[PDB]
């Protein structure tokens, strides 16, 4: 279905090629630019080529990092992913769940696009168990038993054969640490 | 007039090499370091080499992304620049405002959306958050998420609309556009209202 | 003697250190830094110690909460001592002694790292390494990642938000590590533009 180009080295934007007829779906506010005949509509926000040219719409996440293109057919037409990490999808993708940490399921035959904050980390699992700061979980396949747990620092335990995609800098860690660091300036009142 | 080297790969800083008597202008919150005989004066801050040999001062924007040198000669002696995107310029650069406009109750409700005009015959350095997307127009229409506009040459018309909140900038006409994938306004905005 | 860690630095401009621990080896990092860990890694609180409690080579990964690169510094290459901005510190071999060299509130903490093992600092934006040979360098205070003995320093309000530029003056002989995008600049600029 969709053609695309992933621009940038460590920080990435995905330029979606939309031929006349084709739609692409994305979270509100991910879009960078539209060429000419692209038109958009709210309901998830859908971008469609309304004219007659090979056209472009670019998307990028609101924190620094890389975009991974995942052909759904390459992974049994299913991919689990953290709601923050979802960037965009070939129209006719089923979403839904599987503001606390949210895991989403995406399934279909098309292209899906996920963002990994900071470093992208890809690992193959073969019976091995991997433990993962929960926010650092980007996406994973089937064949992976996952289990979220707690200290008292929320940890996710993964086990099986299959693929996990991790990120070194989740948006939640970045935003929370930014807030923390602002303490003095905001203490200046009381 | 100015020698420089751009350091780093995806995240960048500009180290300006100053000969004796030479000057670079920058907002002073962008400076990272300066060698010994560099002096600075509030009017934009001016950094001058007050020594006898080569001196250095480096500058970086306060959000991740890359630096581009733009020779004003190469673009008619005028560039339009989002203010957050201005990094530094050679002394003699004429820096003015081409456009100021508040816009709603989000990020551009604060300071506002500000386009500067940079004119002259020297070197200008601008910064693009995330990756830089450079585009030549050739009588075409480009619609851009408003904060994503870094810089543009003459021959390009622009105006900002509230779309269907979605702030859109429509570009139409000639030359070169410089766009950024992760504008500070998007970075700061999403972070602001997420810690809320 | 500190444990002898192995490692690999993952990524290009935005990096993470994956530390490799042999049975019974330990690495020290602040809580919240770790990204993943293999099956036999265990951890306890005091800064938390991550230990290979099982068999063979095991791995824990760590990153800083802002974009930049990782620098491995072998303390032996620096006479057993590194000065380090607090936020720049990422992780260190067990046996590393962490002290406070400096604190100043001007309206900013330097730790001292000591031992014979590996330490890992983080540089926001780009790393700029510089060598001083009897010279003075003036830096934006947050841009200071680390330095060696031989270097004299102080933090002052620049003077000449609408106020508050901190300037660090460095002088002497040794290595200085600088970052182009300090967390404090990033946090402060975001705060100013939104809050």
């Amino acid at each position: 279905e969709l053609d695309y180009r992933i621009l940038g080295e460590s920080m990435q934007t995905v330029e979606i090629e939309l031929d006349p007829g084709e739609t692409v779906i994305a979270e509100a506010g991910a879009m960078n630019y539209m060429t000419g005949d692209i038109r958009f509509t709210a309901r998830m926000t859908h971008f469609t080529n309304e004219g007659q040219g090979k056209q472009h719409v670019a998307f990028a996440a609101p924190y620094p990092g890389s975009v991974v293109a995942v052909d759904l057919d390459d992974v049994g037409g299913r991919l689990f992913c953290q709601k923050d990490s979802f960037l965009c999808a070939a129209y006719g993708t089923r979403v839904g769940i599987a503001e606390g940490f949210i895991l989403q399921k995406l399934e279909g035959d098309g292209l899906v696009f996920v963002h990994a904050g900071g470093t992208l980390i890809r690992r193959q699992l073969n019976g091995e168990t991997l433990r993962v700061d929960t926010g650092c979980l980007v996406a994973f396949t089937d064949g992976i038993d996952y289990d979220v747990q707690l200290a008292g620092l929320l940890l996710t335990t993964l086990k099986g054969s299959g693929t996990v995609w991790l990120q070194s800098l989740p948006f939640s860690r970045l935003a929370g640490r930014i807030y923390d660091a602002t303490f003095r300036a905001r203490e200046e009142v009381r």
